[PDB]
């Protein structure tokens, strides 16, 4: 990605002051979403990123994960697998649960999504705490499914994400770094 | 269109279970084609090239299913994607929507500035059933003066009266792949 690309791109997402507390700010892709430039840029440059990778299955929690998981997907010409909170997947699954504020949660894979032998991409909006992405790992893994990468159009290098996933042999690649917490 | 052959291969792409969630409905789960490259692909090329000359100035897609075709769809045309999510997911200024569930109702949202009068709007989601939450996101879209005649899915289970529903709102819904059964 070339600065001027990058510089698009950071300046095609919007920032709330104050949101959801004072002394945060929000950074809102929707408004990435919405531009069509923006959003096809963002995706061309994961692709193109990846394309010789050797990837054979994308990897995106629901749901702004989606986004840019299932576009990679298809710009890769994989299949897209989801990993969903419980109760929405139909077929037979595995699960992790992970960290929160006040609790926990879980997610959940489809079991024949991933087979032994396949490389995963992990796709998600943005990087912040990777409590998600971490889980997400140790299902691709559970499975025999080989998972080095995860791409993110967001990172929040303040919070320790993409340090916290190299713990796990991830390399992190994102496209627009914003600080705060 | 598509042809008999790509639709044939879009429906066997998609897993039947059957006695799920409950006992006498059989299930159509759309995730096995989001895991065949050529499913997938197909799919939404298909949906692109059934509006490319529809003027569609926006593609709405709701909370998640909606995002993994919508988005797929508004770039193939290369148009601007809005969400419509579950409450309290959305950062900016938005309206609401209610509509009814098996046990009880819920709410759609949407950001009031992403549809503007004069848009075109295309809502695209994996399967149609009762159409409740389409009803609801073509209200939302036209309270913010869009205009949508449009519906497109991946699945219709055409036994649950969501297409003659969206009709009464002068809907017409394209399907991919039409089911019987509840
Ligand atoms: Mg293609």
């Amino acid at each position: 990605a070339t600065a001027q690309q990058l510089e698009y791109l950071k300046n095609s997402i919007k920032s709330i002051q104050d949101y959801p507390k004072p002394g945060i700010l929000f950074r809102d892709v929707t408004s990435l979403l919405e531009d069509p430039k923006a959003y096809a840029l963002s995706i061309d440059l994961l692709v193109e990123r990846y394309k010789n990778a050797g990837i054979t299955k994308v990897v995106g929690t629901e749901a702004r994960g989606f986004l840019f998981g299932a576009p990679v997907a298809l710009g890769l010409g994989v299949g897209f697998v989801p990993v969903r909170k419980p109760g929405k997947l139909p077929r037979e699954t595995i699960s992790e649960t992970y960290d929160l504020e006040y609790g926990t949660d879980q997610l959940e894979i489809h079991v024949d999504a991933i087979k032994p032998g396949d490389k995963v991409l992990v796709v998600d909006d943005l990087l912040a705490t990777g409590g998600t992405i971490e889980a997400t790992v140790k299902l691709i893994r559970r499975l025999g499914g080989e998972v080095a990468d995860a791409a993110f159009i967001i990172n929040l290098f303040d919070l320790g994400g993409e340090q916290r996933l190299e713990k796990q042999g991830i390399t992190s690649y994102s496209l627009v770094p914003f600080p705060g917490h």
